[PDB]
């Protein structure tokens, strides 16, 4: 196992192993690599059979699979080369306008652009401004919906909200889906019922942590305050939803919107969020931690509704061309999921008429032109498309 | 080579025991890709029941690759015999769903017994299974919409086709005045206008028929003149659509709209069985390559576009719900057929005449829900973690 | 002058004889226009029961003109007694229709008040029972806005046409829908608090009613206030689309809005308001000009098209009279140039309109040609009260 | 009787003097109801005395008395037509809008306004006697015939009573004023008969309404409507599909009848009598004949009010406050209930599909006079009332 892996790389200089590992896409920071990385820390510049396996033994299974090219993208280093090329073609689109409707959204420089990819195997790549935290805004919708369905199951959740695109309420007298603001609001009321906004938020927060594999998650109070004061439309919705009895019994609405606004102000970076999208691409299992955050039905349902409802008015166009479930938000983030392969976060503040990141949208189209990630792309015949999984 | 495979089935090998092993891969002896081998076997049985290396290699030599993959269980569904057994269970479960009304609006659709129910599977590897009434021919009707839309996009390309017709569900014309998509009648009619322009219907129809043959691997494709006459006569709302389309200039220049409507009804009147249709379905599942004949019928462009639209628009008003729960591109028609594609896996046709309020076959819809509950074919199901679903792929 | 009148009713005229002929013109002795004359009779009765050219003239002098037109049969309904006879018959017929559901007031409560443009009054049923204007206030308050701010201003904020939340211009559809009524409410007496606002609208409402009963139900207000989720939704959507005038406090505007819906009237009191619109802005009993013709016309047009909720198209077609209904069960009904009236029954039909009222309005038009498009010269079988 | 009249008009009465007086009440010597009295005048034909006057005038003295005793709706007509002129001139200066090309022959310069009161008083200015197709203006007329023969309950079994805002909740067209409804109405009239007979009937009906003034048919327009009528065929098949026609209806035929109806020709003059008939409660003002039941006239006016102007109907009914019908030929059939009716014709149409000049004229008409539905008769403020 370890021995086998040992030769694969009479004495192994650590830095040689480190690079070999970093080329598989895995990060030394990987939670699943801790024991091995610690063991390396302990020993620390060259390793031998007995010793190597001493460090590696604990993680050997994951290390073997990285080195013996069994990850979803066998050649990651090449794949990231294309990601960079794509990232840069999109960088060249300066159009669109940053949402100014609140000061926190206005602050952001138009030229912040980043793409963070995390596969279902935990292979990571980043380019651009990945580490800059920004608000999930509408990107939180699929996430909290996932939490909702995960906790309460599909049937309960959809007693309250619809399964399809509108085209305020539908014929059943419920919001059309969780991706619209009315739907999202209703969903917000389903999560952790009978508890105060503080604990509710803590719960959701801890849940987003699991999804991120404990990568950066935060809260913008500045954004929250601005969301609250300027939230007149959301209030109009709340009051309508209340009058239509769309909420669970014993719901304090004004609280649900307070809660709702908070979720929208939850902060992420491209990195942290790409892992969240990976958890969705991995069937509920966080790729880096390996823990099961969400139930498959919750993930399935979410991926469905990001497909149909995800892009706002660009959803149909998006689904037809990109053919991938994705979530957009006013922050300029696009949470993009390629099922069974990877997930990613694209962030640029400038948005188009539809309200989606211009660069992100551009990048998504490009990404799918290049590789066959399109839902209806065929695995055996994809014509001239590049397949990163081979 | 073949040689290795001989040991993969004693010194001398009964012919019938080679057959049953082959037939168990889900493959059929009728397979066009098996012909050279199947013929050597039939010929050899003349020169007489049993074989030896050299004699075996004599028969299997041409088709070994396919035969090797089959006996090396390298096909999509490695255990086909087990998978089909589940299909039969789901079939029986749906057979118990007698609700729904057969479409009476014309004599040809009313002629059908409410109890005609069949399912046919064809994988991308040519593995076949059928149960219920597979052999009974019925009109595609709306099941033809994706197929003819595939043809247009194949010939004319995405960009052109969608100048005339839209890419998304309606939710008569969209904002740009094009029909909403190829899946609605307004769209299907427009698309019908795009195929084989500048020729008379007879040749247009023949072209479309050629195409359909290739897609069915030359299995049964036919025409019901009875239905065509009745579609023609009763087609008032299609004509309304035709005139609105002409008035709105949705058709290409020089289009003859009354003729395009004749062509349209003709296409709706094209006949298939569950078997022949399931192969057409598997082609879309196979990225444009007919799973049984190995020929490339459709461009990946066309196939992808079609699957997307069948996903969003294919189930009528049950589309949103269908895509959510079943999560497979599918197409329903008044005939009671459901053209179902599981990408990268297989394709199938479920046929029952009784329709639900949405217009979809009751037993079909029921079967499709069940199908996805059992196995993870749902678009967004995970290949690694599908919980307690079963995965025929392994 | 009055001389003539004298001989129109022997050497001496018993007073009762004068009152009874007067009350037959449909006029009421309480008519503010009759005050002087009636004051004089009560005084003469103190200085005692008969009148004479000099005594008479002394009483009827001040009021002659009205009293003259009254007895020259020159009012709009020349024969009132015979008209009110039919109203009573129409009342009893509609009374027999008990279908409908009360808002959640007895279901049995039903009543009709007629006030013509000449001040002629008739009342039957429970007409003194006070009830909330509710949506019946919408036209009245729109009339105030148009009156004060002019047509062009008011309609910068709200639309003139039936809906078919906001229209293409992002204004509410009209003053008759809630969104439109809430916006309109925002137009009246800007820059002042709700107390002074409410008074202003109330004094206006008093003039329209000829100072007849106008009141406010706080019980209703508190209810409409807590249960108002629908309107608060509308208030925020309105605020979000900037449909209000700059510097509007919407939460305050909504409170004002609930206040206007809670204003109480009676069938009688209200019928005068209706007759005011029928009179081109002049309260028929006082003679004061309450509203501008511009305002009165705009209101009637919108009551015609938008007034009955979803029954507007059907009501305007068949009845052809501008009218407004409210959840309280009242129907504000105006016959232009003729009269105005208030039908009130609590039980409502599926449309939100009073079962009895709606029935009455249909009956009314079938009998008399008041229909917008009925003809004055050839009405066929319809009776014409103006002759 | 007539003796009374005679003194009103010295010992003897030069005929021309009676003419000009007669013509000044707005009446026309061409007036059908004056026929007997006009006959007698040429019979005698340059002065008249009692006997002789009473001889010629006796015939119709009730009309001549009313006219000369200013008992007509507009007592001072000669003043009123002066304002109509001013209004006409004011409107004639609107050069905006486009002629319907889809008629192009018609010069955009053509503008005319014909007035006919409920008393038979006539006035014309601009291009009155140029014939033009009713087109959509025929819809209310068509509907009135239907409701006249078939009654309210039957006609509205097939078509709706209210504005749209293709079919309504009941699956019937929204009203007679939309092509869908108009087509349906057309299938209602004179059923069980061939289009040749159907057309003759509607033609005779329209004649009545016009008091036998010009009514005609443009085959040119008709052929063109048929060839370009794809929209109407689409509607036709949809109606057929939804079973909106009476059973046994030949849908393709109806469309043809429909096309023919839109191609019927009127002049501002003949058409104003039609509108006047609708203003007079179904009685043709000039003939005196009863053409339409009050039921039909009332229903027609209601629907013209709400549905008449296309998308401008709401804006129109609000401001103008008069029932009217507009058409692609640039015609506007305008009805003032109980007062008069008129046709305003200019080819160029605004974005709404309404005659630019006509619309402009109507607005001016109601600003000047209180003909507005909800204008008050006692207090109109600063408006002008032709009825006094």
């Amino acid at each position: 196992l370890e021995d086998l892996l040992f030769y694969t790389i009479e004495k192994i200089p650590v830095h040689k192993f480190i690079t070999a590992l970093k080329s598989t896409g895995l990060r030394t920071s990987d939670p699943r690599l801790k024991e091995c990385m610690d063991m390396l820390r302990l020993t620390l510049v060259m390793l031998d059979k007995d010793l190597f396996k001493k460090c590696v033994q604990s993680n050997i299974v994951l290390l073997t699979q990285a080195f013996r090219r069994k990850f979803v993208i066998p050649d990651f280093m090449s794949f990231t080369s294309h990601i960079d090329e794509l990232y840069e073609s999109a960088k060249k689109q300066s159009g669109g306008k940053v949402a100014d409707y609140i000061p926190q959204l206005a602050k952001f420089s138009p030229d912040l652009w980043g793409v963070s990819v995390c596969t279902v195997d935990g292979q990571r790549h980043s380019i651009g401004d990945t580490k800059v935290p920004f608000c999930l805004q509408s990107c939180v919708k699929p996430l909290k919906y996932a939490i909702a369905v995960n906790d309460l199951g599909t049937e309960y959740v959809h007693r309250y909200v619809g399964k399809e695109p509108s085209g305020f309420l539908n014929e059943d007298d419920k919001p059309h889906n969780p991706m619209v603001n009315a739907g999202a609001i209703v969903v917000t009321s389903l999560i952790k019922q009978g508890v105060n906004n503080a604990e509710k938020f803590d719960y959701v927060m801890q849940f987003l942590n699991k999804m991120a594999g404990n990568e950066y998650v935060g809260f913008s109070n500045a954004t929250f305050q601005s969301e609250r004061e300027s939230g007149d439309r959301n209030f109009a919705i709340g009051y309508y939803l209340k009058e239509k009895k769309c909420f669970p019994e014993g719901t304090d609405m004004v609280g649900i919107l307070d809660f709702y606004f908070q979720l929208c102000s939850i902060e992420v970076t491209c990195e942290s969020a790409s892992v969240m999208a990976a958890t969705l691409a991995n069937g509920g299992f966080c790729p880096i931690t390996g823990e099961r955050v969400l139930s498959p039905e919750a993930v399935r349902n979410t991926l469905s509704l990001m497909h149909s409802c995800g892009m706002y008015d660009f959803s149909g166009q998006f689904a037809f061309h990109v053919g991938l479930p994705a979530k957009s938000g006013v922050a300029g983030g696009i949470l993009l999921v390629v099922p069974n392969v990877m997930g990613m976060m694209c962030w640029s503040p400038p948005l188009d008429k539809m309200g989606n990141s211009v660069k992100g949208i551009h990048f998504c189209h490009d990404l799918v032109s290049l590789c066959n990630f399109h839902n209806y792309d065929n695995l055996r015949h994809f014509a001239k498309k590049l397949d990163p999984r081979r």
